[PDB]
């Protein structure tokens, strides 16, 4: 699993 979640901004999967 992931304790801590950080929003990547980079998260648009092209």
């Amino acid at each position: 699993g992931r304790k801590r979640r950080q929003k990547s901004m980079t998260e648009f999967y092209h």
